[PDB]
């Protein structure tokens, strides 16, 4: 048959994986649904072409290393990895994963969620995050498009490219734009708010406008909220702004559950030190119906990269990518 093509990208995944269809995109790749003739199921195939940039190579290696060690119901896994037999011919890497039904970005673009489903989705994000954080790892890019859903409404966290050992502007914590595990909680806060109204709570266009949108609902920050190593330009901008009143949560979300708004308030806290932790959020009365610490596992040990991935050249990272994927080759 030969190599399959989808929206301009060539996928050399045959003869095992055939009849490919478009399901997503990334900065240096494409996601496709394909038929696996061995397991007789449709699977997801993520093609990545990162070898022209050092940043894309480390983002690829970080994800592959994290997803292979992690084993959790609310985190996407790796079933198989395809690449050329030699390093000289390895221009692409194909990550084979479980095919999902939809993602939260698509679901919030077409459907209105009931409180029970908002509560069940939030629980699963935090259940998965509890495992990520227990491993001393930060996702750093939590957003509706990185939250995958199946037919039975089971959630799975994907895209561990930007993950680091303890991004999209709209779900970015204020402290990142001023100067930790709390940055993921802020993102979950933004996701919860988007589930309640089917729209982004803070749709900023640039870093200071993103802060302006946050201050537009939270109001002007206190002295303690600004007691950190702030960027001079950002500090001088915040001090030059007129007083902003705090928009109450029940006013912004009129028909939302009062318990959901209390947890939302604790997640969308300007000061990261006063922000609720993942285990504290799971214990909140809003998620009482699903809260079960006996069925909320943690990682066996903390995760650590033996090498300084940031300092390694593009060629050295390719060698490590080639070595990490060697286990999936026949022999
Ligand atoms: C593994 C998987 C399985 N099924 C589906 C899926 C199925 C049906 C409808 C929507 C998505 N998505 C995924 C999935 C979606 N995004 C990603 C995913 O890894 N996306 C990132 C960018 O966020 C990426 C990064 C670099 C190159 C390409 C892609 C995986």
């Amino acid at each position: 048959a030969g190599p399959e093509m989808v929206r301009g990208q060539v996928f050399d995944v045959g003869p095992r994986y055939t009849n490919l269809s478009y399901i997503g995109e990334g900065a240096y790749g494409m996601v496709c649904s394909a038929y696996d003739n061995v397991n007789k199921v449709r699977v997801a195939i993520k093609k990545i072409s990162p070898f022209e940039h050092q940043t894309y190579c480390q983002r690829t290696l970080r994800e592959i290393k994290i997803l292979l060690r992690f084993r959790h119901e609310n985190i996407i896994g790796i079933n198989d990895i395809i690449r050329a037999p030699t390093i000289e011919q390895m221009k692409d890497v194909y990550i084979v994963q479980d095919l999902m039904e939809t993602d939260l970005y698509k679901l919030l673009k077409t459907q209105h969620l009931s409180n029970d489903h908002i509560c069940y989705f939030l629980y699963q994000i935090l259940r998965g995050l509890k495992y990520i954080h227990s491993a001393n790892v930060l996702h750093r890019d939590l957003k509706p498009s990185n939250l995958l859903l199946n037919t039975t409404c089971d959630l799975k966290i994907c895209d561990f490219g930007l993950a680091r050992v303890a991004a999209t502007r709209w779900y970015r914590a204020p402290e990142i734009m001023l100067n930790t595990k709390s940055i993921d909680i802020w993102s979950v806060g933004c996701i919860l708010a988007e589930m309640l109204s089917n729209r982004p709570i803070f749709p900023g266009k640039h870093y200071l406008d993103q802060l302006n949108h946050i201050l537009g609902i939270l109001g002007s920050p206190s002295q303690e909220d600004l007691n950190c190593i702030i960027n001079l330009k950002a500090r001088n901008y915040l001090l030059s702004l007129p007083h902003k009143n705090k928009v109450p949560w029940n006013r912004l979300f009129p028909n939302a559950d009062s318990k959901a708004l209390d947890l939302l308030d604790k997640m969308l806290t300007f000061n990261p030190h006063k922000r609720i932790e993942v285990e504290q959020a799971l214990a909140h009365p809003y998620l009482e119906q699903y809260y079960d610490p006996s069925d909320e596992p943690i990682a066996e040990a903390p995760f650590k990269f033996d090498m300084e991935l940031d300092d390694l050249p593009k060629e050295k990272l390719k060698e490590l990518i080639f070595e990490e994927t060697a286990r999936f080759q026949p022999g």
